[PDB]
């Protein structure tokens, strides 16, 4: 006659001890400031009357255009000009609790390396939670502890690894601390991330100071909506990318607070610090892939990533292989689907194909600034390959009567979307007893 | 889907009122009132009523303890439990987000972070380009669900729910000083055409029709440990999740070219617009039941000019029940739940005389919450329609505190949207 079990599959899948990415000599810690969003070689493109802009302000532009022709997407036609409205105030509001696209300026705004001036623990301060030593040092009742809280905090998958400083980046993109938010996108600048002896994360006119105990990061998966992202690359694809920018913002201010409030201290960063993907891979939430995203066994990569650095004492998780790598070599969909071309059909190297890599891991390499070029042609966040890679579709997960296997045979419009299913936060509640946890499964 | 087509009731307020009702001024709820703030703790120090709990949280730690009279595993257990509470607050001003037009909850967009980024697009300047109420009412509970709502629905706007003073702070007031300097301040509906604060008055413009109330789902082991520290952190969490919904509803409505009104525990009584918003039904304890969870769900609302369907209110028995079952109020740690029958005059100055209701001593509620440390809760955890500590930290567990058991009862569809 078997119904799916996330557990088991883990479980069925997971590895020994250590960090599964494979690293050279070449290998140096990466400036923020690279990333195709950010580096002056990328970040202008030119809207489609030819004017060359910061590329979210070519995007704008373009949206602007598909509501006025009553359009969802490029050559996409909406319903009506309503309903190609709907689709960017839906997009629009998603990103409510974000910054600048991505939270990535540490320290400021939401990212607060420590919890004094927020008003949560203002009120607080009379209990003295976050002066108060750790009543709890053991690592396995501190993860079973912090796991329970991250899935409160809204994370539909939660991991620990030791952090790979590698990871982090060598300079963040940030603003003075003077600097109101009006201004932040003008005045945008770079600042040294280090490790230094020191008993608190602090930040100097000069450095962010991370301290050399800082010994572990924890990393959410937020599961995007597949409905949405099967849109791709229309608008209803950007509501979802959207909503769990906001979801993944409260998710480290929430954790940040329960650590602190546990006796230890916390660092939030969202899309900013470092780089999620490889910290998801270490804590084995899932495996790289030839797009570049984390593939999860849950939501295969449409999953979005946030991760909180802390001194907590935890047990790290094991890394899994369900054989990703494999599928990647020879699937190549996202390659071939690929609107700009971006993905590589070629094998994985140690050389990065630009600035935007960091050279030194073995990884596919991608050209992302073909990916960020489509953006502001197709007014979007694009997400084609997340939405045609097989993993992402909810059933690729079947039972022979012994094990779990992936069914290769998975390998071989927007109207309906706001008229159909939907449930809290976008959740599926055919597929939302995959995340259900119990102790056993957050700590063994 | 079809539960709550079954008992759909016809149109109009099932809430039966008198000559004598009058707009209820927010000063008078058992948090803020004179009469009621002050508490004693532990050591017979009298001081705000939250400060006094504070105290017997602290003492509770210390003496291992996760509630009053219940021993915690050890001191570790006792201190998570309340340090997943005071997290779950991240997202909330002052126990509620109760002050209009301050903080998280802004009567306009205009100066968000979020609507000065997305200003190039002028999505919140822009008429609108729907104003068919069918489609408003499709987007806007799709626009809901994604927001945080377990539940939702629409309801023409009754002013008598509406309280006739907010409690508030000057505006240029900072946080640290917001405790001490609160101040009253009328709400008054006025021909304008958006919402506005004056140094005098929070006008509502008469154009805002309809109240959209959300029904934010708890999670019910966790508020089956009241009236210990795990029932106060799943309150604790969704009232940042209230928070979130509406600063993510009302950014959606503006940015499809209405004006939106946030309130959280502000602006109006959640109860009545939610019944009148067919959510539940009105209940003995003075929660609004359910039909999905009982009465183990937080409200929020958002008040607007959008076009809407409203919804019909529900019947599904939860009346005829309260009469004969009194569980609630048998249990209740203070006696502060009616066991007669319901009339149209308040027990005390905490009650809004003039609605048919089951009258209960908010003042002996809130004279609990300093002696258990708490936020008590005992009435949800044992009514029949919501249906140790170690065990929960090691139990069941899933996103934002949702059970996949039940997740399912909540799925939408256009067809039960509109
Ligand atoms: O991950 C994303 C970052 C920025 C934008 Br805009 C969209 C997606
Ligand atoms: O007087 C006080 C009021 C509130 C807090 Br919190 C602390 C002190
Ligand atoms: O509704 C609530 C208001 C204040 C507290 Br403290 C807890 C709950
Ligand atoms: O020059 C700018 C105009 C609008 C934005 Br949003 C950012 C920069
Ligand atoms: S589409 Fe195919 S090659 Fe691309 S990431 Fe998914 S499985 Fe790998
Ligand atoms: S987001 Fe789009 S353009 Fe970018 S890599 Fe994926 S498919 Fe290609
Ligand atoms: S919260 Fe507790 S004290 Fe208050 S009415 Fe309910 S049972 Fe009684
Ligand atoms: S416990 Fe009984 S009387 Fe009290 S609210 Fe629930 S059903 Fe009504």
């Amino acid at each position: 006659a078997k119904e799916k079990n996330a557990a088991e599959i883990r479980q069925q899948f997971a590895m020994t001890a250590g960090s599964p990415i494979i690293v050279n000599d070449k290998l140096e810690r990466y400036a923020e400031v690279r990333t195709a969003f950010t580096h002056p070689t990328s970040f202008f493109k030119p809207n489609y009357k030819g004017e060359v802009k910061p590329w979210f302000l070519s995007a704008y532009d373009e949206k602007v255009r598909q509501i006025e022709n009553g359009e969802n997407g490029p050559k996409m036609k909406a319903k009506n000009v309503g309903e190609a409205r709907a689709g960017r105030a839906l997009e629009a509001a998603g990103w409510t609790l974000d910054i600048n696209y991505g939270n990535i300026y540490p320290n400021r705004f939401f990212m607060l390396w420590s919890g004094e001036t927020m008003t949560n623990t203002q009120l607080w301060a009379p209990v003295g939670l976050d002066r108060r030593p750790p009543d709890t040092t053991d690592p396995v009742e501190l993860t079973n502890y912090v796991k329970f809280a991250a899935r409160m905090a809204g994370a539909d998958l939660v991991g620990v690894a030791r952090l790979n400083r590698n990871w982090v980046y060598s300079e963040a993109v940030t603003i003075p601390a003077d600097v109101p938010y009006e201004q932040s996108l003008h005045k945008e600048i770079e600042k040294p991330i280090v490790f230094k002896d020191v008993p608190l994360p602090i930040e100097t006119d000069d450095e962010l100071i991370i301290p050399n105990t800082c010994e572990n990061v924890i990393v959410a998966g937020i599961a995007m909506n597949r409905e949405m992202m099967q849109t791709a690359p229309n608008s209803m694809a950007c509501a979802t990318t959207a909503f769990c920018y906001s979801r993944m913002c409260m998710f480290d201010m929430w954790l940040c607070q329960f650590i602190r409030y546990m006796g230890y201290y916390a660092i939030p960063s969202c899309n900013g610090v470092g780089q999620s993907v490889a910290f998801a891979v270490e804590a084995g939430l899932g495996q790289a892939s030839r797009m570049g995203a984390c593939i999860t066994p849950e939501f295969g990569p449409n999953v979005r990533l946030t991760k909180v650095f802390t001194n907590m004492p935890l047990v790290p998780d094991k890394p899994i292989d369900f054989g990703v790598t494999e599928f990647c070599e020879t699937c190549k969909k996202c390659a071939r689907e690929c609107p700009s071309k971006a993905i590589t059909e070629g094998p994985r190297t140690f050389e990065g194909r630009s600035i935007h890599n960091q050279s030194g891991k073995l990884q596919w390499q991608n050209d992302y600034n073909k990916c960020l070029g489509y953006w502001p042609e197709s007014g979007g966040y694009c997400g084609v390959c997340v939405a045609v890679c097989p993993f992402t579709k909810g059933n690729i997960w079947i039972h022979d009567g012994v094990e779990w296997l992936i069914d290769n045979t998975r390998f071989l419009n927007i109207t309906e979307v706001w008229d159909g299913k939907i449930n809290t936060y976008g959740l599926d509640a055919d597929h939302f007893r995959d995340t259900v946890s119990f102790r056993k499964d957050r700590v063994k």
